[PDB]
């Protein structure tokens, strides 16, 4: 009956509207994923359930307990029939569940406080007085993680030992610590975050060089999921009729 | 076991005739950024393959009249060729047919000009008529000029598709050429893939303006229910991740006679 929709809580994709206290259900958030979802559902002819994944993550394998955590895991263990939000659609992921062709195109970036002496990834990966790290349970650190690449193999050493620990829980908790650590901490985040908040008070952090990779966010589902096929030649006709480009101009519409 | 058969088409850098060609047999009378993809993914996937040019150099798109597919697209559809390596964009109208791995690439539509040329962007182009512009034939570029609602885009097709004479090319070479032969007064809406690529070769006559009309990918294609798909997609986003892919477009790309 009703599409339990997983998603999580990070603005612009999912934010929680002003006065949410004497809302209910789907009506309590708004955001780039909530519109997303809507336009979905629409098509596709069903009701939803929206629900912030509990733990607050996007989705990785324990590596003891061989237990995949966050909105990955939602579909995996059947507590959530599908994922709408800036999920990255990767290798370890595709091999546990489905995704949709990709409904924005990113990559990893740097996020620094404004001034600090650093203009790529290279700059980085040769010193140490500007410690620098990424999201826990996330694509980004997986992608370091197994990277043979010189450059982001160094880096890779770097912060697999840093202490204290360079590593964030949350995203916000990355951005955080860069307007706070007077540029002694330089965060790596997918562009789309990085340039958000670029445009955001106290406008002091920015993205500096190209991104180091390319890919995408896509809509997921349980392996072998029905709704799967729809769901994504849906998501290819909104992207073709220009929605997708209009939903972000919406919500990426201060410094 | 059975030789793969991988249809591609002549693109530079994708898939070009190699300088010895003519004293050369099957796969060793191409290279290019498909032929390493093709060899790299026919390693990891432990298959042999003869790639073979589509016969009538087409992208691929269903006839308006007759209702058939061509290109390479048809290849697939009526089972002529296994799988289909590349720059293939992933669009609505060929997943309804057949399917596609994940993005191997990332682009969008832009505009190529004669350097000089008084343009900055589509809207440029579309408030004036002494430059005219067009696409290339049976692609998805021309399709998305043609189901675009956008005001600039549809006012865009409303003269293309009526514009004397033909504004349409057949290859994207020829498209190139008229560019370059018309003194400015051409520009050719292509991918920023193939734009960036003219752009780093002689006589370095071209350029790109303005940002990308929108954002898409390419994709390995195989036929609706082969056991090829899901194999290749997992073998494809590997290659990604460990940096194969960009390497092999720096190869191709800027590793520039201008
Ligand atoms: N998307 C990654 C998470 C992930 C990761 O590993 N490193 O960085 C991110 C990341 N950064 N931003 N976002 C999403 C975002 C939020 C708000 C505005 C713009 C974008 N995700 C994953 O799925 O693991
Ligand atoms: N990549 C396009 C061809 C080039 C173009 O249409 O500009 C296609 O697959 O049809």
């Amino acid at each position: 009956k009703t599409v339990v929709v997983t998603t999580i809580l990070e603005s612009p994709y999912v934010m929680m509207k002003k006065n949410h206290e004497m809302l209910e259900g789907n009506e309590r958030y708004e955001g780039y994923c909530v519109d997303l979802a809507a336009e979905i559902a629409k098509h596709c002819g069903f009701k939803y359930k929206l629900t912030i994944v509990g733990d607050g993550k996007y989705g990785a394998r324990d590596a003891d307990t061989k237990i995949w955590n966050g909105m990955v895991g939602e579909l995996v263990y059947g507590k959530a029939d599908i994922a709408i939000a800036p999920l990255t659609i990767t290798l370890v992921r595709e091999e546990v569940i489905d995704f949709s062709k990709p409904f924005m195109s990113l990559g990893i970036s740097i996020m620094i406080k404004k001034g600090t002496p650093i203009e790529s990834a290279e700059d980085l990966s040769k010193q140490t007085e500007i410690a620098y790290g990424t999201l826990d349970s996330g694509s980004t650190k997986e992608f370091f993680r197994r990277s043979k690449i010189a450059v982001f193999d160094k880096m890779w050493t770097y912060m697999r030992s840093a202490e204290p620990s360079v590593f964030v829980r949350t995203t916000a908790e990355g951005v955080a610590r860069v307007r706070k650590s007077k540029g002694k901490y330089a965060y790596l985040l997918e562009s789309t975050m990085n340039e958000y908040i670029e445009q955001r008070k106290p406008c002091d952090t920015m993205k500096v060089g190209g991104n180091l990779d390319s890919k995408g966010y896509g809509i997921a589902t349980p392996k072998g999921s029905s709704l799967g096929n729809a769901v994504n030649l849906a998501v290819l006709k909104l992207n073709e009729q220009g929605l997708l480009d209009k939903l972000k101009n919406k919500w990426w519409y201060e410094c």
